[PDB]
């Protein structure tokens, strides 16, 4: 949807250099790039959507880095700054290492008009459709999804690629009769409150302080994905409960929740002979509506267009799994791919300035005369600005237009490339990617899947990144 | 002055291609260039006079074509248009014939803040500074000077070149005891007059018609230099002459003059007995202010710096032929020192391939050891970017940056230049400067002057450009 395209826009407008850029510029050169035309107010908002960073938001962490104020928890979102002045910032951090930019030349484009469009779907190192609560980045439709705790998705793609994981096979085995052995649980992060669970819901509930001496209610917490204005007008709904209330101040603010809330002891008594004595939570905590009840909608975009549901967190991440798993199979193999066609051109210049001017001749370069002569000197007619620069090609149109290539990559060199020092740094080189091809070699070929370490790795770049962003002052360095 | 910052600017500015553009974006781009804060307006009216066509303007050809309606007789070109919405256009025919582009190179020229400025003097091939009237640039001086006619310059420079002339030798011979046997007169195009001279001065004359049938005077030729409102309010200032005057009608207009004066047979009889009947001319002529005194303002710009005086048209002309006459033998010396060099660089290179991978090997390519190994060789150390591509340097700087240059124009070309087909247009370009050599060599020896020919040729174009100009309705296409 609309999310792929402002993060392919926002990398390709920071691919030169990662600096600061304004709002509307950055948001017209999206629209320019893809000829987005939803308008640039709805693509603004979209954007300081996917840009924003407040407790309970949808995004747990933005794609952009939030420069300046772009909302508050209080207005969920809807107090933000003017886009003319404000600047946005790509993270350059976490989307390399979330998003491997290696792996975007081979994710199904589609075309239109003749030109390239967005990708049907984006498939990072961890599923993003878990840990991002719902968003409408249009207006009408409000999609709310609730996130699992950022431990247990952990845990499930470690034992699904860490081969000392002891919970390995079983977790195979769990795969075959969808009996879900591992445990998935809600999120946590920024909220100071309670998870509980009763039958196939889960509620949140919030915290609140008494003090006997001080004969002061203090509001310690709030739920989970409520605005605090709507809190406050929540409670002043219903009408009986006036007659329960005295004063009620908000005391709410950014980063320091301490609300005193009066309520004279003489109230106290004869709240909990009327609402029925509920066992679930005492009558204090339910005069105040502090608990909110979970009703999932659990929904994945379709490969092949459409919507799906799905019955829980599992289905979704165990059909998650098999597409990245895929995708580490097809970066290796098309990387080992090119990397022999480099071979066989470096080799092929190395072993031209060894029947070059120094030994052998083959000046007379005819075209078609020629074609079978220097078929028998077993020089590849392969094409460059191809090989050497790959694009978005697949393995099985790689070496179609690779073969059938044409010369000029050899006999119009510059005359110092067949010197000996620039035969050295030839001969150093070809050495290297032969080395790095038998890294290649040795992976691809293990038993669950092909490039299980580098999952390993991607996985440990991804907790560096976000420890990182959250250690310092959301500044990256 | 001004004037030489223009043209430099309008030839820089279409250098690339010739096409219409804005005078104010014209404006911006000359001050642009070359930092000329004098103000935009005034550069503005400056490029507006030095582009101005009308009969009897300073610049009898303007420098660029005249697009629009840039000015009238009538106010002697005050009544311009507004220089935002007209455009200007450069006389790539005229420019490039009078004002010889590889010539330009040797220009002398000064630099100041370590940048290129506007030369001291420009040297065409005719003498601009006879044909042209006077003009101000700027504000409070004016400048007045008198024209030649375009036919006795040309008779001056074609007997001081052309050497089949029957005044060539009696040109020279008065040269130095100044006698001037040459004649010199005024111009006397788009002026339907009469031009007489007493002692030594010069006197312009109208032209009237009066018909005794219908009793109407009709005005037919106005004089030179004057404005048609400075005539009309030069009648309208005398008292006596209202007494004179009965009705006074202007029907001037542009391209088209034919003015009808009322004046009663009563006057005619009385107006001669109180005139003193003056023998130059008539009293119908007299009454009528017909007559301009020549006071000529000949000065030229001191090529140290200043202006300087002299005493006939002659002596401007005879000390202009000399500069014009250096450079002539400046450009063929140069051209010959640099062609040469090109000669032996295309010589080398074929020599390079005689001696290539076909032949000998060189592929040591040492930077000290080799360095006399390649001098043994006979291979010049010389520099490229200068040989092929040459800037404004002369003859005596030419050479000792060219000697003494650096490698890299051999052993660093494209392997397909070595080739059999490269070869022969190489070899078939060596012939063409050998053979253009010769032409180089057959000139810079003629007794009177070098490229006397080439002088001969220019006359002609100029003679060409001018003519195609007046033909067709000012399009030169």
């Amino acid at each position: 949807r609309a999310r792929r395209k402002i993060l392919a826009g926002g990398v390709k407008c920071f691919a030169s250099n990662n600096r600061e850029r304004k709002v509307f510029q950055f948001g017209g050169y999206v629209a320019d790039h893809m000829f987005y035309h939803h308008g640039d107010m709805s693509l603004n908002t979209s954007i300081i959507k996917a840009a924003q960073y407040y407790p309970g938001s949808s995004h747990l962490y933005p794609v952009f880095i939030g420069i300046g104020s772009f909302g508050s928890r209080h207005l969920g979102g809807k107090d933000a700054g003017s886009p003319r002045y404000i600047s946005v910032q790509l993270a350059s951090e976490f989307i390399k290492t979330m998003f491997p930019a290696e792996d975007s030349w081979l994710l199904p484009y589609v075309f239109e008009d003749g030109q390239r469009a967005e990708p049907e779907y984006y498939v990072p190192v961890l599923p993003l459709a878990i840990m991002e609560y719902g968003a409408n980045p249009s207006e009408g439709w409000k999609y709310t999804t609730w996130a699992r705790q950022l431990e247990d998705i952990l845990a499930l793609v470690r034992a699904y690629v860490d081969k000392d994981n002891p919970k390995h096979e079983l977790l195979h085995y769990a795969i075959k009769h969808k009996i879900t052995i591992l445990p998935l649980r809600p999120s946590n992060y920024n909220f100071k409150g309670h998870l509980k669970r009763f039958g196939q819901y889960y509620y949140s509930y919030g915290t609140y302080d008494i003090s006997e001496q001080r004969n002061i209610i203090t509001i310690t917490e709030l739920p989970l994905r409520v605005p605090t204005v709507a809190y406050i007008e929540s409670i002043k709904k219903s009408s009986n409960r006036m007659t329960f209330i005295e004063e009620i101040i908000d005391y709410s603010s950014s980063e320091t929740i301490e609300i005193l809330v009066k309520l004279k002891p003489n109230s106290l008594n004869r709240i909990v002979e009327e609402f029925k004595e509920t066992e679930e939570q005492d009558s204090i905590e339910n005069f105040l509506r502090l608990r909110n009840c979970l009703h999932s909608h659990l929904n994945f975009v379709k490969p092949k267009g459409g919507i799906i549901e799905f019955n829980s967190y599992y289905e979704i991440l165990y059909a998650w799994l098999p597409y990245r798993r895929e995708l580490y199979q097809k970066r290796l193999m098309r990387e080992h791919a090119v990397l022999k066609l480099r071979i066989i051109m470096e080799t092929a210049i190395v072993r031209y300035i060894n029947e070059s001017a120094e030994l052998n001749l083959s000046h007379y370069e005819d075209e078609k005369e020629a074609s079978r002569i220097l078929s028998e000197h077993g020089f590849p007619p392969l094409n460059h600005t191809l090989i050497i620069s790959p694009e978005f090609a697949s393995i099985e149109e790689l070496n179609q237009k690779a073969l059938q290539g044409c010369y000029t990559y050899i006999l119009s060199l510059q005359a110092r490339e067949l010197l000996i020092a620039a035969k050295t740094r030839r001969v150093e080189k070809i050495k290297k990617m032969q080395a790095r091809l038998d890294k290649v070699e040795q992976l691809l070929q293990e038993s669950p899947f092909p490039g299980a370490s580098v999952w390993l790795e991607e996985i440990d770049a991804v907790e560096k990144a976000i420890i990182k962003g959250r250690n310092t002052q959301w500044k990256f360095h």
